[PDB]
This record gives structure tokens, C-alpha cells and sequence, in this order.
């Protein structure tokens, strides 16, 4: 009609104006100075096989409440999480027994329960006579705090379905009895709450509810009738022996983990002391460009533990990013108050996020995860495991085991920045895959951004943004003049973009990164 | 002398679309200039409210206007009918076909097959621009020939409005226009210096207009087009 | 009609435009920076006699769970795969041994179903009364995990035909029970289903379904109807003894391995110690001009390993590509924590693919597969099994036999390069063999794209294509300048296309490859 | 001004008188027209 | 006033009125437009 605007103007009178070009200002949004660490473990309260996400002021409640060092082998990923949840946020993966159940309530047209529990992992059938199905989806093998469910009638909405109200609280032991979460459902297939939302049983409480999950019969769903039913009872959960768990679970668990839709900069081995996880933990650091923080059993000797890091299975060239560590010391729980010793991923990612939140405008990458500012140890009446033993310091080095140390004012700190990588070149330092790799990922956002565009356009853009990024962290401070200003220039960074053929370009960047101190050595001198 | 966007059934395995291409019968040397598509995914009607699926020839197509918008005076030829910027599907809640199969990359790439993708921020996207030409040249990429072809119907146009003048008029007037056109697509930015300028020169396009006999008046033009970038690599380094 | 263009214009007046020539720009896509690795064996699951694909994220499902050390010497080709699918992926060939049979469900008129077992590799015949019947193509002998169908009555399509579901579901042995397919198939010849494909069973389930297949009797497929059964069971399957395999065998699997369509850089002699089919893929390597990496077995003494190679056939001259290994030591094996033994194959594909990703443009080549940092061998308490013992090195290296040895750091390395070849020259040298087969495939790919074109093109773009391709390995570095400067020239490569007759285009090009480093000896001086 | 100011000259008009036999004065005279303004497009932009 | 003022000039912004044949007058105007405080960041200092 009119008012109305062209944009072509092919050979005929009138106005055009053409859309916003908008190309010389593109820019790239990746927030480098982000950090988040995930990792598999053991747990009490979780929904099996299925990333889950902890924050500071939710971990006590999605993941349960701490286990107990009694019980077995299973307290030390809890604590490992409390360690490593001080700084940011982050990804777990819950891995379960063979033997685990979960609690299930069938229903029939009359409306009387019946109870029955079946093994994590597992769809439902329905006999003839069952009506629909009520299981947890939470993980809590309902034993403590009892949970409990009850069905109301309510009114019927204006199309004249019914529609009844679901409430489930929990009960502690002790007698304490609260609410924890109300619906209105009905088994109509189209009919709708007050506010309008969808009212079908499966759908509402798949989407609205993070609590309970629910199948029909749709053969009997027709003819179906819902009773008054008070104070109902879920039983037969049960978490089974977490003190052994089969490979099997612990691939499962990884393999999802490397599926897992997110982003994460931290591949954190929580307390899992087994090889092939170890192993699969590498593959997921190499295949993402991440830094893992892995740690060997820590009850080994010293003769022992330089062995067991050829074991874990690191040890070579392709895992040039992961730190393997040892802390054979005891120490007092925090929440048990008893005699436990567990390891030093947590604290080392600490420190790692300590590093990496100095600088702001791109992130301090180039600290290095040790020292007496950036990698104390808190922990609680430090005891030494093996008094009478001595460190090998020299064959650690040559073994690229990081070791722990007293520094000043007595407290423990770790003092090494060691990766896994056998090369004696730059690339065994724990700060420069880092750096490299950060480099690396935002050149990955860059380039898929930039894709497909005309070569006019892209050398541009590439140039452009490549040089901005690498100024910045010029000026942040990780790259400085190359050690001989004779052969190589005097520039910290050379950046050259080229074209192969039609296709091909490529970019190569050549970097000097930062020299951390690691060795300090006086030699006084005297003056005649 | 235009372009061709069809489309295979979107109901075929990965396994079977690709016999499927050489069975429809473009796959030759004749038609440089057809691309072909596959889209194996359902989506919800605008409509009717439904599960639903259709092909991609439409937002190909869309996708080739956005690009052909961009430049005003000649009309943006040169960009590729695929990226994140120009090729984005708009669909409501897409759920794959067949969740539990696998693209043939490369099985794809030598049968002239252009895939569906996941870009960012996880819009689908189209990321590929091959035609359905057989040979391994510059022609197999889509947009040469569109380019090729928008040159060559302005210059049917041209001639055709400048036959039967005597030669003194002619020569004067084809050079003009050529030059004047091949001029203002270098300024679009649709040609390049060429990739070797130590054999074939270093201008973007050559022009020769000649007389082979009494009424035989030849023109030959040769152009250097843009490069596209579908593959980009990057190599870090450490410098002692 | 009008806007049409014609491209004659022949003696008549018009306007006319010639086909685009884009002769002067022909390039070549062969992609030499990638390798994959072919390989027979014995698994638990997957198709016998069938060419397989393995990736990193599907291996363990596709060929099914791994073996137990304990059932025989079958667990070694899964460790062989897991140690080489780390760096890329590739295609297998299942072998299994003559017993081995599948399970078949047959149907009747009435409905009711009956079960019996095939011998792999037999098709099916239908008795009178039988309409159709249903396997399992997947490989599995439906043992542990069990699988059950079960058939559903749907409604009705547009036509008339009666559509029924399909649905396969897997039960473990625990009590686990998921769904893992589901079908809309119908006896009609024509009949479609909601989303528009063909339904007919024997169709659909061969092209949408890579679980099961199906088969029909033609004369009473028409009165043939099918009831609502409910939870059938696969029974008869089993996959017979896999610890002795007749030789006939593995000739048929290395045959189709041959017969295979794809491409692949590497016949990996996964875990198969037979003299007939090491020689076969010998065979393989000399047809296809790839590279081969097979291993005697690793529990002869150091005495018997040395005939034990002449034994197995490749010493020659016909094949100068395939390198033969030796690993008599022990491991703690990653998944069941036991005492087992296995080769050295895969670690030395992963050497020669981690030499092979370093450059970018065309890869390289010319890296030999040993050194410390790019063939370290990841294991756990790796225990020599004849510590009495010594090498022999000068009879290895006579007899070209590739030896482990310790390098720096202690990890056990590969410290040999030594191929097949008898012949004292440049050949017997690993790197140089693989870097002419990497030029003479490009070659074949540009001869097979230019044949057939008159010899003004010809020999232009076979002149440009070598030189191209050949200065692109120089500026790489797999080629020097020759030793002696003096009577062969100073350039690294000599091209020369000619013409013997009237077609006998004949390319001679002469390369001087890279030298290797492995001997290097020091002489101190003094000065007076 | 003609549009090209490069071959065509610089000047709005050029008139030359001549004489080609006894009586045969001959006026030739070349002008550049102005150019109307039938489509106007505009072409907003960005800068970094 | 652009970001760099030191390839794209130094001017709000840049008019540019032309004609491109006959009849198709052609303007382009580029103008640098103002940023907006989304993110406000602080980093607190000691001074030796």
C-alpha cells in the first residue's frame, strides 16, 4: 500500500532504500573470562546419567545432603564439589549402581494404588488393569525423608472435564511434615487449569514439575476415574552398594558428559580414581581444547605414586593440558568431624579460578595454578599420612607429578605447574596450553562466525578481529618480546592470513608467552 | 541461462539419498548451474497445527535473494547461498527424522549433495553451495556461475540491441558497454587480481573484441571471480 | 521462445553465447591429509562378512560390549580397535567361525507365531503355512541382552490397508527394559504410512530399520492377517565358539575387505595371527599402494621371533610398505583389571597418524612412525614376560623385525623404522615408501580426471597439476636437495612428460626424499 | 559538464561553423543535457 | 565521534551524494551511532 518501502528499484521511478549493511562492525561475543568446571561422581539425591548444574545456594539440595565417611568410599565427590563450588558454577554427572530402584505408583479405574519399584534407566509397561503411572524422577530412593502423595478433588473447568489436585510433601523421621509441590492435572487431552496452561497429566507434570514424571494407558485413559486418595506412600526406593560401580557406569557417565549441550572450561576428575574414566576424562580435554585436573589415589607412597601416573594413562603427547596431582595427607571433616582423606582437584581448580579472575577485560590465563597468593590449602588439623617418608623431587619432576609443599606462614600450598606433557620443551608448563587454548577457542567463534563470505570480506575481518583479540592480550600482559630480538623479530606476536586455493584460508599465529618463575637463584658477589 | 534450486525427497535415509541425486538426472556437464537439496527433518505447520515435512527449495531460494539485496547497482551476485548471516531456516520446533543416523560428509561432497547443519546460537542452517557439476573446477561452487550467467544475459541484451550497425559504430560501442559493465562489477567487488600475477597478467577481467570475417564480430572476456571460504584453517605457533 | 540463448549461430543472423570453458582452472580434490585405518576381526555384535564404520562415539554399540580375557583369545581385536580409534576412525570386518546362527520369527495365516535358528550367511525358505518371517540382522545372538517384538493394531490408511506398529525393545538380564525401535509397516504392496513413505514390510524394514529384516511368501501374503501378540522373545541365537576360526574364514573377510568400496590409508592386522590372511593383506597394501602395520605373535621368545617373520610370508620385494612388530610384554588390561597380552599394531597406526596430522596442507608424510615424541605406548605395570632375556639387535635389523625399547622418562617407546624390504637401499626405510605412495595416489587421481583429452590440454595440465603438487611437498619438507650436487642436478624433484606415441603419455618424476635420523654419533676433540 | 570530463571535454557545448564547398556553411553543435532524477536510492551505513 | 579515529575519519558522520547514470542519484550517508552502558565494570587500585 503506501508508506510502504522498496529496496530494489529495477528500471521504474520511485524511492528505494536498501537494508542496512551493518558488515564493517561485526564483532564477536565469546566472554573469554568465563570459567566453568564439570565433572562426574557419586552422589546421593540426582537424576542418573543427565547433566545437572550447581550453583552456590542449591548444591545441598539437588545433590542431597553429604554423605558419611562410614559408609564407604562414596563421601569424597561431595566434598570434592564443596571444594571446588567456591569460585563458580558448574556441571555434574551422577553415576548410579546396577541394583538402584525407583519408586512407582499404579493406579486402575477404580482408583486403589498399588506399589512397586523398578531399576534406574527403565520405561514402564502396564498391565491390563492400570490406569496411569506415578514415579520420581528426582533420584531420592524416597527412605529419608518419606515422601507422600495425595489426590483432592477439585472443580470441574468450564468445558466439564475434571480436574483433581496432586500434592506431594515430605516427611522427615523425626516428625516434621512440610509441603513441597501442588498441581491441577486432569486426564483429559485438551483440558486446561485456571491460567490456562495445559492440564494433561503426562505433558503438565513433564514440563511444570521437576519432581514427578507420569505415563497413561491410553486403551482405559477413556473410562478412567480418580478417587479421593490421602496420605499415600511411595516405598521399595533404593540407592543400593555405592562402594562399587563397574566401568560400565562410569563410561556411560563420561560418554554423556561429552554430549552434554554446555560450556565448560574445567574438566575437574571429581574423586573417580579409575583408569579408563581418567582416560576418557584426556579424550574430552583434547577433543574440546579444556584443561583437566586430575589426581591419583591419594594413600600411595611416594615409591607408588610415580608409577600410577604412568598407569592413569595420560603420559604422552596428546594430552599436552591435564595436571595430574597427589595429596597423601589426612585431615579433619568439615561436617562429620572425623579422620578422612580425599584429594586436590577442588583446590586446584581453585586456584586455576583464582588465576583466571584477576585480569577482567579477557581473563588472567598466564597464572599459573600454584604459589603462596593464588593456591593455599584450607583444610583442618593437616596430619601427614607416611611421617617417616621424604619426597623425590627430581623423579617427580622427570615423572611430571605436581607435589605439595609447606610455604611461608605454614600453611600447605601446592608448588608445582606441571601437565602430563613427556616433551621438554614449552608446552609441559601448565600456563601456556592454557593460554594457547583460549587463543584457539575464540579463533574457532571467529572463523564459524566469518564463514562463507566472499574473500573482499573475510581477509578483513579476519585480520581485523585477530589482531584486536592478540592486542588485547598483549596488553593484558601474557605475551612479551621473544627472548632473542636477533632472528625472530621483536614483535610478541606475527600474524600471517593467506589463501591456499578457492578455499582454503588459513591463518597461522605465532605467539612468545610470558616466562613464569619457577627456579630463583642468588650469587652474591664481593667488590674490591 | 538462470538458476535451479530442486530438492530430493525429504523422506529418504542418508543411505539412499545419495543414489537419489544421480538418479534425477541432472548430474552431468550440461546443467552447471541446478543445485540440489535434501532436508530429513519434521516440522510443526504454521498453519494447520501439525507434523509436517517439505522441502528446502524454498528458503534456498530465499536465501539467494538475501544475497542478490545486498549491492544496489548491480545486484550482489557473488555471495553463496549459505552461512549463518543470509541462510537461516525458520521452522517451529524441528525434530530430526532420524535421530539415530549419521551424515557421509564426504560421500556427500563428491556426489554434489548440500547438507543441513546446526550453525550458531543453534538455528539450522544451510552450509554448503555445490552445484551439480561433475567436474572438479571452479564451476562446481554456486556462485561463479550465477555471476558467469548475469554477465552473459547483459551482454545478450547488448548485442542484441547493438546488431546490424555498421563495424565503425560497433566495435566503439560493444568495447564501451563491456567495459563499462565489467567495471562496475569490479567496483561491486565480484572480481579479483588473479591468483598467479606472473603468467595471466594482473587484471581482473581481459577484454578482446575482434573481427573474424566480414560479419563475425567475437568478444571474449575473461574474468578472475572471488574466492568463497568454506574451509578455514588456523596453525598456532611458538616462537623461541 | 523469446529470452531463450542459443549457442551455434550458424551461418544465419543472431546472438549467440558459448559455454562457459573453465578448462584453464581445473583443480584436483583428493585430500591427502587424511588416513583411515581397515582392519578384519572377531567382535561380539555386528554384521559378519559386512563392512563396518567405527567412530570415536559408537564403537562400543556398533560392535557390541568387550570381550572377556578369560573366555579365549578372542579379546584382542576390541583392545586392538580401542588403542586405534583414538586418532581417527575407520572400517572393520567381522569374522565369525561356522556354527554361528541368528534367530528367525515365523508367522502363519491365524497369527501364531513359531521360532527357530539359521546359520548365518543362509537365506530363509517359507514353509506352506508360513506368510512372513522376521530376523535379526544386527549380529547379536539375542542371549544377554534378550530382545522382544511385539505388533500393535493401528488404524487404517486413506486406501484401506490395515497399518500395524512395530515395536523392538531390549530387556537386560537385570530387569532393565527400554524401547530401541518402532515401526508403521503394513502387507499391502502399496500402502503408505501418516509421513507419506512406502510401508510395505520387506522394504521398509531393509531401508529404515538396521536392526532387523523380513522376508514374504507370495501366494498367501494376500489372505495373510496379522493378531495383537504381545511381548514375543527371540530365542536360538548363538554365536558358537570364537576361539578357533577355520582359515576359509578369514580368506573370505580379507576378500571382502578387498572388495570393499571406501578408502583407507592403513590394513591394520587387527589381533589376527594367521599366515594366510597376513598374507592377503600384504596383497591388500601392494594393490592399493597403502601402508600396512602387522605384528607375530608376542609370546615368542626373542629366539623364535626372528623365523617366525620369514614365516609369515611378506619378506620380499613385492611388499615394501607393510612393517611387521613384535611386543613380547605384559599389561593390566583397562576394562576387567587383569594380566593380558596383545600387539603392538594399533599404537603403531596411532604413531604414524599423529606424524601424519602435523602439517596441515598436505599432511605429513615423510615422519617416520618411532621416536619419543610420537610413538610412546600407553599401558598399565607394563611386566617384561622373559626379563632372562636379551635382543639381538643386529639380527632384528637384519631380519626387519621393529623393536620396543626404553627412552627418556622411562615410558616404553618404538625405536625402528624398518619395513619388509630385503633390498639394501632407500626403500627399507619407513617414511620414504609412504611418501611415494601418498604422490603416486595424487597422480592416479589427476591421470584418471585428464584421460581422454587431446594433448595440447593434456600435457599443460599434467605439467601444472605435478609441479603444483610437488612444490607444495617441498615447501612441506619432505623433499632436499640431492647429496651430491655435482651429477644429478641441485633440485629436489625432476618432472618429465613426454609422448612415446600417439597415446602413451608417459610422467617421470624423480624425488629426493628426506633424510631420517637414526643414527647419530659424537666425536669430542681437543685442541692444542 | 558532460559526465566523463575526460575524453568529451570540460565544456556544456561545442559549436563548430564551417564551410565545405562554395555554399555549403555547415553549424554542428554538441550539447550535454541535464540529467533528470527519476530513481533515488539511498544505501544507509555503519562505521566501526 | 567514531571509535578509532584514525582510518574512518574523525566525523559523526559522512554524506555522499552522487549520480550514477542519467537518472539514478545515489546517496550514501554513514553515521557512528552511540554506545549504550549495558556492562559498567570496576577495577580498584593500590598505590604504592
Amino acid at each position: 500500500s503506501q508508506y510502504s518501502i522498496q529496496q530494489s528499484l529495477g528500471n521504474a521511478s520511485g524511492v528505494a532504500v536498501s537494508p542496512i549493511n551493518a558488515d564493517a562492525t561485526l564483532s564477536t561475543g565469546v566472554a573469554l573470562n568465563s570459567s566453568l568446571w564439570a565433572g562426574i561422581g557419586v552422589f546421593a539425591r540426582g537424576k542418573p546419567f543427565t547433566v545437572l548444574a550447581v550453583t552456590e545456594s542449591n548444591y545441598e539440595d539437588v545433590l542431597g545432603e553429604p554423605l558419611k565417611p562410614s559408609s564407604g568410599s562414596q563421601f569424597e565427590p561431595i566434598r570434592h564439589v564443596y571444594e571446588a563450588i567456591q569460585q563458580t558454577s558448574g556441571y555434574v554427572v551422577r553415576a548410579v549402581p546396577d541394583d538402584a530402584k525407583f519408586p512407582i505408583i499404579m493406579f486402575d479405574e477404580s482408583g486403589e494404588p498399588a506399589y512397586s519399584a523398578l531399576p534406574y534407566g527403565s520405561e514402564i509397561e502396564l498391565d491390563s488393569g492400570e490406569a496411569f503411572a506415578i514415579y520420581v524422577d528426582d533420584g531420592d530412593p524416597c527412605i529419608s525423608p518419606t515422601r507422600e502423595l495425595t489426590i483432592e478433588t477439585a472443580t470441574a473447568d468450564s468445558a466439564g472435564n475434571e480436574r483433581f489436585l496432586l500434592k506431594l510433601t515430605q516427611t522427615t523421621s523425626l516428625g516434621v511434615v512440610t509441603t513441597l509441590e501442588t498441581h491441577t492435572v486432569s486426564l483429559a487431552e485438551e483440558a486446561k487449569d485456571d491460567m490456562g496452561r495445559l492440564c494433561y497429566l503426562p505433558t503438565a507434570l513433564e514440563a511444570r514439575s521437576k519432581y514427578l514424571r507420569a505415563v497413561v494407558n491410553e486403551e482405559l485413559i477413556s473410562t478412567a476415574k480418580v478417587t479421593n486418595k490421602k496420605s499415600l506412600a511411595f516405598t521399595g526406593g533404593t540407592n543400593g552398594d555405592q562402594s562399587k560401580i563397574s566401568t560400565a557406569a562410569y563410561l556411560r557417565a563420561v560418554k554423556v558428559l561429552n554430549n552434554a549441550p554446555y560450556m565448560y572450561t574445567a574438566v575437574l576428575g571429581l574423586g573417580c580414581y579409575d583408569n579408563a574414566a581418567i582416560t576418557a576424562l584426556g579424550k574430552i580435554c583434547a577433543d574440546r581444547l579444556i584443561d583437566g585436573f586430575f589426581d591419583v589415589k591419594p594413600t600411595l607412597t611416594y615409591a607408588e605414586a610415580l608409577p600410577a601416573v604412568e598407569d592413569t594413562g595420560l603420559l604422552g603427547t596428546d594430552y599436552v593440558s591435564c595436571s595430574v596431582y597427589h595429596y597423601p595427607f589426612s585431615c579433619k571433616d568439615k561436617w562429620t568431624q572425623s579422620r578422612v582423606v580425599f584429594g586436590l582437584s577442588g583446590v586446584a581448580y581453585a586456584a586455576k579460578a583464582r588465576g583466571v579472575k584477576k585480569n577482567s577485560d579477557v581473563g588472567g590465563w598466564h597464572y599459573s595454578p600454584a604459589g603462596e597468593e593464588r593456591a593455599v590449602i584450607a583444610r583442618a588439623s593437616i596430619q601427614p599420612l607416611y611421617p617417616e617418608d621424604t619426597p623425590d623431587e627430581e623423579a617427580m619432576v622427570k615423572g611430571r607429578l605436581n607435589k605439595v609443599s609447606v610455604g611461608t606462614s605454614g600453611q600447605m600450598i601446592i608448588d608445582d605447574a606441571l601437565t602430563c606433557c613427556t616433551q621438554d620443551n614449552y608446552l609441559h608448563f601448565q600456563h601456556v596450553p592454557s593460554l594457547m587454548n583460549a587463543i584457539s577457542r575464540f579463533f574457532v567463534q571467529l572463523a564459524r562466525q566469518m564463514k562463507h563470505s566472499p574473500d573482499g570480506i573475510t581477509a578483513a575481518g579476519l585480520t581485523k578481529g585477530m589482531t584486536k583479540l592478540l592486542d588485547r592480550f598483549v596488553a593484558s600482559g601474557a605475551l612479551v618480546a621473544p627472548r632473542d630480538p636477533d632472528a625472530d623479530g621483536t614483535e610478541p606476536y606475527v600474524l600471517k592470513v593467506t589463501q591456499a586455493e578457492f578455499d582454503k584460508w588459513e591463518v597461522v599465529w605465532a605467539c612468545c608467552p610470558t616466562g613464569v618463575a619457577r627456579r630463583i637463584q642468588g650469587v652474591p658477589l664481593l667488590i674490591k
